[PDB]
């Protein structure tokens, strides 16, 4: 069996990686879309399909006003005891020397299966871990933050026994890691094999320094000794190796005796010209931070990846036949049923009668007017993953609106300051237009509204389509479907990537989505036929 | 019968002003600190004092994880009919090319309340005004937003009908006027005197350049023309005048006949050495935009400030008996509610950030999230009022962790604040370290060397000395012989002229806070809280 | 026999090794400061000794108004023919998106002269190149620069054939190479060695990406073919290594008949908490790029760095007996100490003199230290981390125009300098100045340190500590003072100021000035450099 890497494609990152008897699980962190966590199954390691999205009530995440890059980080999902525990963090602050957040625990028998009120886990760092010892105790481990401990200079591990039966954790913190060097130490996890507790964690920050560090110890509480090789996995002396910042990994036995390890990683997209090894020369990464798996073997008590420290397209798989669930390729909601397809996200709040419905119009997808792009609070947009470096989105709208103030249409996503938008909007002298808004390091860019491309007023649909191509992107509409003009802005693909934006926020990834707006408040809708997703 | 500026001393901008009878009534904007709106009576409109704090209840104002200087923008508070009206808005998007929000109207049958639901008045922009005409007819203005409605290049004033039996904007607008070269039009208010209808903007933005620009027409549709002078107030030509900033404007005709106008101004404090009309050169603003008024004359159907168009110190008081007579202020934390004076950041004052019934005669502040934090913040504040005073504090707290800390904060916003506190240090015990934010860059020196707590220190005396230009913070242990912080801060940076940013000037606050990045659960007790001025 | 690296300490970069039978020679870039080019000899590639600073004429470099960085790049001195051959670039525009400069040769019967007048060359580029091929044939290499070509996207090596008898160059360009992804592709050498044309570039940049690409072909003008590691050296990937930026590598085969190369390197001070990998945490290089040399093997075909591609404190010397060859300039003597320069312009009677009052370097009042034209500034290399420097100083200034005294220098926008000035109301007084990117910074001068009416002498002294260095003065020679300003040592590098300079490294020095013009002097009687 062969695995071609990533696993997860488009934004999913910090893979937690567990499984119950042969069937194997998958939880990639959310940030502000909601609902939070996703959860995906394989009975082979190489096909995987969603098949939880567990925090979907406001109960359990509560993200409004949350800041873009906030949200759902890093969660640990592991299974003992006869049921599933997952811990999540919601951050509250990221534009800071330091942040805040709060971690909570909840649990379930199955992976679809209701998911227990959370239960509070402190809020003093992020990359909580839950370790489960042979002799049946437990240990809850994070990475604290706060002032000067953000590498500046402090990033430790810490650990605190959690007590099952009352929810409870131990006041004590015992260190169990400072960090090397590298530093930007997180993502801890601790293992038991053979007669050793492995602590694994990431180092050298998210981006193309990425590492998994290992260290061993003999009792739980350290001391720890590093891996020979100090770094396990890492991507960062390989610039021109397909995969990057390859770290963030996440260890697993599997049923039948191999030894399997999640990472996140990204696919750069380089601009021509540019140095290799210059500032932004190894890449951008529309795609976000994806999810990769390598094979693991062990000698003399410690474990390395095959082949070597750098992450492979492909790897060897496990000694299962392929069980694929789900078809590949092209993807659409034909907004038939009764909830969105589960490929489809809001932004921090979940999808009700406020955003939308799929009742007041049965066969359309209606949109109702709220807050625009940049907002972090209530948007109807409905938005899902960019999977592939080329790849049609389309839709087929109808709309409306009254002012200038009424607008949708489809846009690509990154945060609240950087997207872009093409929309049919009312002109108080034409009529119905289609303009574009592009938000560029939150600067606005909009050439067309000056003269907009006139929408005539029969038309009963307009048609809208965004074709990915690499580095660029174009919009292009149409007013009978088969015959389509280009609207006439080339859009850079690269810009929709933590690594043009930069700042204190974290990779996420590139959405496509359908967006309604009416910033008078007075009251709108916008009818979507359907939503498509075409890889080339 | 003299009457000197400014009258509402520290953060309190956008003075919608209006009179009940012979009651004078004033509001003020509080942005993101609750609860919402500050409303001042007085019967001399010289002797102002606070008598509601309206917006109170999170129905009717919810601000958690609103940005930076978003939340309460300028209100306006008018009577007609039996009652008070108060439209606001809740503003949700500060650092962006346009913004979002959300306008309301609450009423009340007097101005201690009871105040009703918010009715939506539609999101489409800010400073919202009520306008009751003569013929009963009722009209809602505003000031559009959205791309390119950030004077980029519009700026409009627009005016819906409004039916108050139902709360219903009928849904065409009428623009009233489109702005002057100044720009950055807003703050629309309509009067109808003699034959005319005058409409009064803000203009060239709320820094040194702001403006009070009137115009007048027949119609109140328009079109209407504007002032012979066009900029009917501003002191953007005097950079030495001693109130800046002067504009927009609220109108008002008293019981006896005679005109008045409230309006926004700053007192700037200068750096030595930096020329005057260079960047930084005007001053800066500690105090924020606080609130003057000023005597309105009438010339040819045109309205005029006495003596010029700048703001000036001393305006002539209306002909009415001058009441008894900004000052001395403590809070001894005796009873169930905190004093009016005090604030909080966002979110109501609950059982989740503290409880005066808890431990009586002590304020108890519960561990929550950290000064930069715009979500739950157990933090008490008040307004600084004054160039030169003393704030101080007893507290009791001891934490167990270095995550829990309590104490005393400057605070102009998230990003800007400085704090003295008690933590735990793990082979010490109880120390006092400072934290600064400038510009969202930390400072933190007495971390390597904190200075110590005595183990049964039972109580920690907290204060801070502010002189002008600089402050400084002190400890005691005895409530007898105190000791500084050997670190000097700019009071200068706790202000929007060195912010900057797309936020507008609040102003700065003094208070107390405590917090537990940790989550496990701490508490910081005071005995109380004092702002002395000099 | 152990080499240890650096073997040139201090602003040392882009060395040229030759060899002339069985003498040996490194030429190093000297930029904007007068004299260019410091020639280093050896007989065991161990211990080396400056003995030739050949462009000491303004009619060979004439550099007055050059920018920062600008001036004299990396050097060519080969030895062909009975004579040395230095070809040299004057790079006369820095800041901007593409450069100006000129690229002259001089040559000589022996390593001190007498050195010719310069025949031009060419503007079209820098690091300059001179090929001597079996057959008598000469070839001219060089980068080209321009729009567009500074790896944006093009970096080119082209060679032109030169004629020697009459000193042109053909007009036509041939293309050798066009860079890997690496690029910054420059410092072109050819080296025939069995039936092999041996090119080698340097490609990555002189950072920390820095590294020594070799190709090789059948004929001249290839195509060449690349190394089957392409890096042959870098120590890019192995950060934490004591020396970084190891690249521009100059090969040659001794008399011996063993194989080294000589390169530029950098020894970089790291700052506490600052992750590894994080912006600025590979180190700060106050000693600037300084040079190194390895021991170089073949297999099959193919050269290669011994023990790995990075660069080692430690190689092995050549087949060769060693034989080696703390500073303090007393004035005593016609001229400066030959590790003392100026800045652009030669020292003669305008900026200072050792006539005037013998036994002292009497410095004159010209141009402050930002001042790119006609500054008395005379100063040597950081070549320790830890170090001390003192003089001894009489000044009488008459107004607060005229100041003199002890500079850490960097480059116009980027040093300190404590110095002795007059006050109007108070008298003589010791100030500071510090520019930091740029920027001003003087905490002295609304309370000066009042300097004794009759003390006949100022003694001033700067002491160095790795990251940090202080100032100290005295008015009797026994009993010292502190300043209480702490500056920091590693601003005074390219790590530090950035920009499109290229790193040099940090000079300590003595300087006078007048503002005014009025005309000043102040007397040095001594220059001392003392290391750990
Ligand atoms: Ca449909
Ligand atoms: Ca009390
Ligand atoms: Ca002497």
């Amino acid at each position: 069996m062969e695995i071609t890497n990533p696993i997860l494609t488009g934004f999913n990152p910090d893979p937690s990686l567990c499984r119950q008897g042969e069937d194997y699980y998958i939880a990639t962190s959310t940030f502000e879309w909601f609902p939070g966590v996703r959860i995906y199954h394989s009975r082979d390691l190489k096909n995987w399909t969603l098949v939880s999205t567990p925090l979907d009530r406001v109960s359990m995440l509560d993200m409004k006003g949350n800041p873009d890059s906030g949200g759902i980080w890093a969660p640990c999902l592991s299974y003992a005891d006869g049921k599933f525990w997952l811990l999540y963090t919601d951050v509250k602050i990221v534009d800071s020397p330091w942040k805040n957040g709060r971690n909570f625990l909840v649990t379930a028998p199955s992976i679809e299966g209701p998911w227990s009120e959370p239960i509070p886990m402190g809020n003093g760092g992020f990359d909580p871990s839950l370790f489960h010892d042979d002799d049946g105790r437990k240990y809850y481990l994070y990475r604290p933050w706060g002032p000067r401990h953000h590498s500046n200079p402090h990033n430790t591990i810490v650990m605190q026994e959690f007590d099952p039966q009352t929810g409870t954790l131990s006041p004590e913190r015992k260190t169990l890691f400072t960090g090397t060097p590298l530093c930007y130490t997180e993502g801890a996890h601790l293992y038991r094999h053979a007669g050793w507790y492995y602590l694994m964690v990431a180092e050298g920050g998210t981006s193309y320094e990425h590492a998994v560090v290992v260290l061993r110890a003999k009792t739980i509480d350290g001391p720890y000794e590093l891996h020979p090789d100090v770094t396990m996995m890492t991507s960062w002396h390989l610039p021109e190796n397909p995969l990057q910042k390859s770290g963030h990994g996440s260890l697993l036995q599997t049923h039948t005796g191999e030894w399997y390890m999640a990472y996140l990683t990204s696919r750069p997209l380089r601009l021509p010209g540019v140095p290799l090894l210059a500032s932004g020369g190894r890449g951008y990464c529309p795609l976000g931070r994806e999810t990769g798996i390598a094979r693991i073997e062990w000698r003399d008590g410690w474990p390395y990846v095959e082949g070597g420290k750098h992450a492979q397209l492909t790897v060897k798989g496990p000694q299962v036949a392929e069980q694929p669930a789900a078809v590949q390729g092209s993807w659409r909601d034909d907004f038939d049923g009764s909830t969105l397809d589960p490929e489809l996200q809001t932004l921090r709040i979940p999808f009700d009668d406020t955003l939308g419905s799929l009742t007041a119009r049965p066969g359309y997808l209606r949109l109702y007017g709220n807050d625009s792009l940049n907002s972090t609070f209530t948007q109807s947009t409905v938005a899902r993953r960019w999977q592939h470096f080329i790849f049609r989105a389309e839709t087929r709208m109808q709309f409306s609106p009254v002012h200038f103030q009424q607008s949708a249409g489809l846009t690509c996503y990154y945060n609240s300051k950087n997207w872009s938008y093409c929309f049919v909007d009312y002109e108080e002298g034409q009529g119905r237009t289609i303009k574009v808004i592009q938000l560029d390091h939150n600067v606005p860019s909009w050439p067309l509204h000056e003269q907009p491309i006139p929408v005539p007023e029969q038309a009963e649909s307009v048609w809208l389509r965004v074709d990915v191509d690499r580095l660029v992107y174009r919009y292009s509409y149409s007013f009978d479907g088969e015959t389509w003009h280009a609207v006439p802005v080339t859009y850079e693909a690269w810009k929709l990537s933590d690594d043009y934006i930069g700042g204190r926020g974290f990779a996420t990834g590139a959405f496509v989505g359908l967006h309604c707006e009416d910033i008078s408040g007075d009251g709108c809708h916008a009818d979507f036929d359907y939503f498509t997703y075409e890889p080339a």
